[PDB]
């Protein structure tokens, strides 16, 4: 019902988050030529044995994810209040939310035209098949694609998008957090900002949108769990560590 205006502090938070995102997410994907090249081995049958023996797309996707994790760390450090947390809690939040933020931010390159993540040209277009060539199964990829479409259909403003990622990162319910109270205070400030933005930018479905956005955070926890399970299996493959990166190994190890 009530549609209060954004306070000066809330306007600053949003401006800060938009700027942080613009500085950490390159919409031209110009750094992709620096990643190990993608390699697509003939695997129309989706052979688990073949995929594991080759892991042809893993070096490229691992570099992409590693690169993205570095960008997410940068984005997080710019979130108002994040610096107020102990170094220990910052690392805990980053490691636990990393894959979720990547899934969220990837929605920008995701396109419903052909259900793929398109980053410039055809060499950097990723479909279900490309992800299976990295060692993952449909048990993760299919729900991920469904998640991307659902997120796409929310038609989030960039403001809502960056606030959602910030809220995802600053979650007090991450195992291992020490000062959950402080984290919750920061998250509440971000959540209140999002709720307020939605209300004065969306007429009362403002309430339906916020609820739908919060539901996405829950969906991400499940995707996070499945990814962790699959990463474990992948780690068992001999010589897999060389196809990953030090950052990836530590974050998901
Ligand atoms: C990374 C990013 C992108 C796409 C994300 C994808 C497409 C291919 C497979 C991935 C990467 C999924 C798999 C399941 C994770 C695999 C990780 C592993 C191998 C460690 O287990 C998670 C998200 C999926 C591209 C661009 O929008 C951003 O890119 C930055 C450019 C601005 C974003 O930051």
């Amino acid at each position: 019902s009530l549609r209060p205006k954004l306070s000066e502090e809330q306007q600053r938070i949003i401006a800060i988050l938009l700027d942080a995102h613009h500085k950490t997410y390159d919409p031209t994907y110009s750094d992709f030529c620096q990643f190990r090249p993608p390699v697509r081995v003939n695997d129309g049958g989706g052979s688990v044995t073949l995929e594991l023996s080759q892991l042809s797309m893993l070096p490229h996707l691992a570099d992409l994810v590693s690169y993205s994790i570095q960008k997410v760390i940068g984005f997080a450090k710019m979130i108002p209040g994040f610096r107020d947390l102990t170094s220990e809690d910052q690392i805990v939040l980053l490691k636990s939310s990393a894959i979720e933020v990547i899934m969220l931010r990837s929605n920008e390159s995701f396109t419903m035209d052909d259900m793929s993540w398109t980053c410039g040209n055809q060499d950097y277009k990723y479909r279900v098949s490309d992800v299976t060539k990295a060692g993952h199964s449909l048990e993760l990829i299919e729900p991920l694609i469904k998640f991307q479409v659902g997120l796409k259909k929310l038609n989030l403003h960039e403001e809502e998008h960056v606030l959602l990622m910030a809220i995802c990162i600053v979650s007090p319910d991450r195992p291992g957090v020490q000062d959950a109270a402080l984290i919750e205070a920061i998250q509440d400030r971000l959540s209140n900002t999002l709720q307020t933005y939605i209300r004065c930018r969306h007429p009362p479905g403002s309430h339906l949108l916020y609820a739908k956005m919060i539901q996405k955070l829950a969906d991400l926890r499940s995707l996070n769990e499945e990814h962790s399970k699959q990463y474990r299996c992948l780690s068992f493959q001999p010589e897999c560590s060389m196809k990953l990166t030090p950052l990836v190994l530590e974050v998901f190890g």
